[PDB]
């Protein structure tokens, strides 16, 4: 809907404050009125237009960096399935920082939820997704601020329709640690 704005770079702002000059106020962020737009649809993984309540959205990803997420912010991915059973302990043990490569080519550590904008209402990039584990040379990747997900194994670029990060439980051999891992489609 919204002018030259890709879907996945939008957010449900039906909860943001509506200013006088038409524009909106959202989580301290000021979404120019010209970038907002109403929507009766929400694109799918097969990528079509499924009906939805008339909710006003906001192309904010272009006014402040985003982080393509598969599920909300307290949810832990479990075999590609959104799980919401993270105990007070796990949450107190989850590396909240992702490494993102800025425009200038250098890498900066960024809080997943504070220095960025967590998008969670975006449709799954595909059913049955394979997560990644950079610890392994093959699973190496580069997630940019603009959201362009680049994979080093097969030098393939993914647009946010094609990927999403999420909290995922790993295995330190005989232990267990949670770090945000990307998830790619082995097919779509």
């Amino acid at each position: 809907d919204i002018l030259e704005c890709d879907y996945f770079d939008t957010v449900d702002i039906s909860a943001a404050q509506k200013l006088q000059n038409g524009s909106y106020l959202f989580e301290g962020l000021l979404v120019p009125a010209i970038l907002t737009g109403e929507y009766d649809f929400r694109i799918l993984p097969d990528d079509s237009k499924q009906k939805v309540a008339r909710h006003i959205r906001g192309c904010v990803c272009k006014l402040k960096p985003c982080v393509r997420f598969c599920c909300p912010h307290d949810h832990i991915m479990d075999n590609g399935v959104c799980y919401d059973n993270m105990s007070d302990e796990e949450l107190a043990e989850l590396d909240p920082f992702l490494n993102v490569t800025l425009d200038d080519g250098s890498v900066s550590r960024r809080h997943f939820k504070n220095e960025l904008i967590v998008q969670w209402d975006l449709p799954m990039p595909c059913d049955g997704m394979f997560y990644l584990d950079n610890r392994e040379e093959q699973d190496k990747y580069t997630l940019f601020e603009n959201g362009t997900f680049f994979r080093h194994f097969d030098r393939v670029t993914l647009r946010k329709r094609e990927y999403c990060l999420q909290h995922l439980t790993f295995a330190d051999g005989n232990a267990t640690s949670i770090r945000i891992a990307p998830h790619n489609c082995l097919i779509v």
